[PDB]
């Protein structure tokens, strides 16, 4: 192939980023997360009953106003980390970033309020392999390689710092290579431990010098759809009690002044160690004695066979600009700009 293609991402919060899709003739357009830790395409449904408060509030894909529908009806449920979605199967044309592919997805009939009345965005386009697809459903970035429009089997997300301000620009993603724009220096890879899952070995983490956890190794997803960098409940756990950090109910707090005091945590990949500084894990929303700032790391135990696993979700990837690189079943890294 010879295009690359970019989705323009909007950055909610540093929470949540999302770009836009069409589906359907004409087509009907849907805020969407890309997301590498999953492999299914969804949008919540007209079909999708009213009782569930986030189908009043997020836009549904109207199947009765679309000419290139082709009906499935195949009934599918998606259980996620944070909530599970239910519905059907159907296919539709989609468009991402000028990129026009026929696509199987789901037509979501059953949207709980937690966490789908928290999103920003209507669905979620799974960026992970066929093996993790539930109804073995063709992934989109296959539909897209067996195009053979694109330069390279690869795609790159970059997801800035500022959440705020206009003309900053959230994120983007490339199909079908990088932006130089958006990454120094070169790109250090590291191979899958196998196909079919975009995770990786890490080698150790590190609570300021010293090595507390994940030495004898351990697992790394790199999560594009994960707004945090996670860990196994008991893994956190000890990763808090080094910080200092008081559990809640839904994350982990510090009095706003320790903020700017709390070591740098360091990840081993790849023989690299990948450093985050307080700065880049706290949302240091002040410097008050009396008030509490919430951290970009929580606990999320994922199960078999993906987890137990860390997740290397947005808290990661706004400092390393990262290529997804399917060709050769490795993640590379590269400082983000
Ligand atoms: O459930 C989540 C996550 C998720 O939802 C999604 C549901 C489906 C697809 C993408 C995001 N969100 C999320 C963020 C904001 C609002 C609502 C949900 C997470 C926030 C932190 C950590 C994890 C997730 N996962 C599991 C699927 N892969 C990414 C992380
Ligand atoms: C749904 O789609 C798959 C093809 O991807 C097909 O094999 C299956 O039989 C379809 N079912 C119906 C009822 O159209």
């Amino acid at each position: 192939g010879n295009t690359t293609s970019s989705v323009i991402l909007t950055n909610y919060m540093d929470t949540q980023y999302y770009g836009e899709i069409g589906i359907g003739t004409p087509p009907q357009t849907f805020k969407v997360v890309f997301d590498t830790g999953s492999s299914n395409v969804w949008v919540p449904s007209s079909k999708c009953s009213r009782l569930y408060t986030a189908c009043v509030y997020h836009k549904l894909f109207d199947a009765s106003d679309s000419s290139s529908y082709k009906h499935n009806g195949t009934e599918l449920t998606l259980r996620y980390s944070t909530g599970t979605v239910s519905g059907f199967l159907s296919q539709d044309i989609i468009t991402v970033g000028g990129i026009t592919v026929t696509q199987m997805f789901g037509e979501v009939t059953e949207m709980p309020a937690l966490p789908f009345m928290l999103a920003e965005f209507d669905g979620v386009v799974g960026m992970g392999f066929i093996e993790q697809a539930i109804g073995r459903v063709t992934p989109i970035f296959d539909n897209i390689i067996s195009q053979g429009v694109l330069k390279e089997d690869v795609f790159s997300f970059y997801y800035n710092r500022d959440s705020e301000n206009s003309q900053s620009l959230g994120g983007q993603i490339v199909l079908g290579g990088s932006d130089p724009q958006h990454y120094e220096g070169n790109f250090h890879y590291i191979n899958l431990i196998k196909t079919g899952v975009w995770q990786i070995q890490m080698k150790g983490v590190s609570v300021g010098s010293s090595t507390l956890l994940c030495e004898d190794g351990c697992l790394a997803l790199v999560d594009t759809g994960a707004s945090y960098i996670s860990g196994s409940t008991s893994s956190i756990e000890k990763l808090m009690e080094a910080l200092g950090a008081k559990k809640r109910l839904f994350d982990y707090v510090v009095k706003c002044n320790e903020g700017p005091t709390l070591p740098d945590i360091s990840f081993h990949l790849g023989g690299k160690e990948y450093t985050l500084t307080s700065a880049d894990y706290v949302f240091q929303e002040s410097y008050s004695s009396k008030k509490l700032c919430t951290l970009a790391i929580h606990a999320m135990d994922i199960p078999p066979p993906t987890g137990p696993t860390w997740a290397l979700g947005a808290t990661f990837i706004r400092k390393f600009y990262t290529e997804f690189d399917r060709r050769n079943n490795r993640i590379g890294f590269a400082l983000a700009r």
